[PDB]
C-alpha cells in the first residue's frame, strides 16, 4: 500500500464512504476510532478491538509523553509493537489535554509549558516537539499542534487563537517534512479552528489548504456548544475543506452526533464515550442507551442489545453484566466496553452500507425514530 | 459420563495422578482450581480460563449468597449458565468466609447467624442451608458445612470444633442425599478437621469414612502455621483418608506448597494467590516470582516467563505490563491474571506428567533448585 491514499467510492448529499490506504492497513470511512488512553484501549486486548471491526485506533499523546515516555516507547520499538496493535494509529497533538488535564500552563508563541498532573514535573510542548513525540510513538496519522479555543469565545479571541493555530500548522508541516522517515511513512492532518464564526472558519480552511495536508480536522467543537450549534457550524465549515481529503471531527462520539456529522461531510470520529460508558454502566442499544446498573436488569436474561452481533451479546445476559458492574468486577468493564465498541463499529458499518446503497437518509431517519 | 468416578492412573510414593469423571467433564489430577469470587474468575472470560488448561473452577458460596443471591442465580438458570462456564464447579460451604468476612457472627449447634459485610443484612447458614445454596447454584462438587478451627488452637477447643464439624458432616450428607436431583448429579466432599493434632485428625478421618463421601478435604491448614508445620500435619493426616477417593487441600496455592502437598498425597488445590498476584504486581516465573512494578522491568522486552506458553508471554513484554500495572490499567490485571493462571496450570501439567512417568521426585528437586 502507499503512504496515504483517500478514495471516495460513493456519495449521498454531503455524505461520503470510501477508504484510506496506508502502509499498516486500510481504513473504511466513515470510521470510528476507539481510544487508547495509556497505550491501551480500556479493558480490551488489541485482538478484541480488531474483532469488533475497528480499522484504526487513537493514541493519547499527552498521557504517553508523561506515563511511559515518548523516548522510552521509541527505545522499546514504537507504540504498535509496545501495545500489540499492528494497524494504523492516529495520535492527537497533546495540546488539548495539556489545557484540560495539566497544571500551571504557561502559553506563548513558541508553545506551552506545563506541569504533569501525575508527578508534578514540567515540559515544553511546541509544534516541533509534538510532531517529534508523535514520530517517536511511530504514529501513522500525525495531528498538527494547535491552540484550542474555549467556549464561549469572543470574535477577537477566536481570531487570535485561530491565527496562532495556523502559524503552528505551518510549523507542524515543516517539522513533519524535515523528518524523512516520518514524511515518507506517515500522514499529517491540519486542524481547522475559528470557534463558531464563519469568516474565521473560512480563513482557517484557506490557510490550511494553502499549506496542504493529507486530511483536515474540524477542531473547536463538542466543547459545550450543544448539538444544534455544532451542526450549524458544520453546515458551513465542512464545505470549506478540500473535498478530496478526509474530514475528521475531533472528540465527537454520541451516536446521533455521528449520524448528523456524516450527513454533513465528516469521514472520521473518535471518542472515549464507549470506554467511559462501560465505567458508569451505560450500554448502547438500537433503542437508545440503558444503564445496566438499574434494578430492572437484575433478572433480565436478554443480551445487552437484541440484534448486536458482538461476542458479549452472544454469550452473556443483562442480568449477569448488571451483577458484575454493581460488584465492581473487572469482567463487567471488559464486557461493557467490548459491546459498546462493537456497537459503534456496527453503526459505522450500517452508515457505510447505506451511503454506498443510496439509502443513508432513510437509515438516518429510521435510526433516530427507534433510538429516540 | 457418570455422576462421579475417580481413577488413579499412576503413582510415585504418596503422589497420584488420574482423573475424576463427572457429567460436566473430566478433571485431571493433581488439579488446580482457579477461584471465581463473585461468579467470575477475576479479569478473565471463561473461555480464557479454559484456554489456560483449567478443568474446573471454584465458586465462592459466601459472596454469591450475598451479592447476586442463591435463589436469584437459580431463577436465572444456575451458576454455569449465569457466568458462562459449562465445566465442573466446586463450591465451598461458605462457613470459612463467614467467620472471616462477615460481622457479628453468632454460633450454635444449629449453624451460624451473621451480618453481611455489604448491606449489613442478616442470614442463618447451617449444614442444611449451605447444602441448599450449593444446590441452587448448581454446584458439581458440594463441600460439607463445617466449623473451621482458628490457629493456634488448644486440644480441647480443636476437639470440640472437630466433633461439631463431624456432626455437621452427617447433617450435610443427609441433606445432600434427601435432594434427589443433587444426589444423582453432584458429588459431596467431607472435610477433615483436628488442627495440628494427630489423634483428632484420626478421629475425624474415621468419622468421615464412616459417613462416606465422594472426596475428602484436609481443612484447617494454611491458617498461619507455616509450611513445615503444614507438611508435618499432612504427613500423618493424608494417609488417614480413603486412598481410592480424591484428597483436597483447601486454600493452598504457593507453587512450592503445591509440589510438597502432591508429594504427600494431595490431588486438588485452589487459591486466590494467582488472581491477587496480578493485583499487586506479582508474576510467577520458573525462576521464582517477580514484582513487575519494580523499576528493573521498565525497558525489559522479555516476556513474563522465558518458557511459559501462555498468550500473554507470546504477545507482550515485561515493559508493557509494568507500564499497565503502574498506570492502574485494567488490561494490566487481565494480562497478569491470565499468565499466572496459565503458569499454575502448566505447573499441574508438569506434575501430572512427571508422576505418570515415574520422575516426580526429580521434577520436585529440579523445580525447587531453580525456583529458589
Ligand atoms: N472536541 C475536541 C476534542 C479534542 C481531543 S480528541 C478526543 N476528545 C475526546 C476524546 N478524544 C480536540 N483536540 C484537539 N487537539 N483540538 C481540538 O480542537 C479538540 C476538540
Ligand atoms: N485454608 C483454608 C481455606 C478455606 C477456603 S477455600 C480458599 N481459601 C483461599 C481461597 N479459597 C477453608 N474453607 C473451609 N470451609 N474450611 C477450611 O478449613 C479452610 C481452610
Ligand atoms: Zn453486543
Ligand atoms: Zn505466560
Amino acid at each position: 500500500r502507499p503512504r496515504f491514499s483517500f478514495s471516495i467510492a460513493a456519495r449521498e448529499g454531503k455524505a461520503r464512504t470510501g477508504t484510506i490506504e496506508m502502509k499498516r492497513g486500510v481504513i473504511r470511512t466513515p470510521a470510528f476510532m476507539p481510544v487508547g488512553t495509556a497505550a491501551t484501549v480500556k479493558a480490551l486486548k488489541p485482538e478484541t478491538v480488531r474483532a469488533t471491526g475497528a480499522d484504526i485506533i487513537l493514541g493519547n499523546t499527552y498521557h504517553l509523553m508523561l506515563r511511559p515516555g515518548a523516548e522510552r516507547i521509541a527505545k522499546l520499538g514504537g507504540l504498535h509493537s509496545f501495545m500489540g496493535w499492528d494497524r494504523p494509529i492516529l495520535t492527537d497533538s497533546g495540546g488539548y489535554q495539556v489545557m484540560s488535564l495539566s497544571s500551571l500552563t504557561k502559553q506563548s508563541e513558541e508553545g506551552v509549558t506545563f506541569k504533569s498532573h501525575l508527578d508534578g514535573s514540567r515540559h515544553m510542548l511546541s509544534p516541533e516537539r509534538s510532531i517529534e513525540i508523535q514520530h517517536l510513538l511511530g504514529s501513522d496519522i500525525v495531528m498538527a499542534f494547535d491552540e484550542c479555543t474555549p467556549y464561549p469565545a469572543t470574535p477577537s479571541r477566536a481570531a487570535s487563537s485561530m491565527e496562532r493555530s495556523m502559524r503552528w500548522a505551518k510549523r507542524s508541516r515543516d517539522a513533519f517534512d524535515s523528518r524523512k522517515e516520518q514524511a515518507e511513512n506517515a500522514a499529517l492532518f491540519g486542524i481547522q479552528q475559528g470557534s463558531v464564526f464563519e469568516n474565521l472558519r473560512q480563513q482557517s480552511a484557506d490557510a490550511l489548504a494553502e499549506i496542504g495536508f493529507d486530511g483536515y480536522a474540524v477542531g473547536g467543537l463538542a466543547v459545550g456548544e450543544g448539538q444544534d450549534e455544532m451542526f450549524r457550524v458544520l453546515d458551513f465549515s465542512v464545505p470549506m475543506l478540500p473535498d478530496d481529503k478526509p474530514h475528521y471531527l475531533m472528540g465527537v462520539g454520541k451516536p446521533d452526533d455521528i449520524v448528523g456529522a456524516v450527513e454533513r461531510g465528516i469521514d472520521m470520529f473518535d471518542c472515549v464515550l464507549p470506554t467511559r460508558s462501560g465505567r458508569n454502566g451505560q450500554a448502547f442499544t438500537w433503542d437508545g442507551p440503558i444503564n445496566i446498573r438499574n434494578a430492572r436488569f437484575s433478572e433480565d436474561l436478554k443480551p445487552l442489545d437484541s440484534e448486536c452481533h458482538c461476542a458479549v451479546c452472544q454469550k452473556w445476559s443483562r442480568a449477569y453484566i448488571h451483577h458484575l458492574i454493581r460488584a465492581g468486577e473487572i469482567l463487567g468493564a471488559m464486557l461493557m466496553t467490548e459491546h459498546n465498541i462493537a456497537f459503534y463499529q456496527q453503526l459505522m458499518q450500517k452508515i457505510r452500507d447505506s451511503i454506498s446503497e443510496g439509502r443513508f437518509s432513510q437509515f438516518a431517519q429510521d435510526f433516530r425514530a427507534r433510538y429516540f
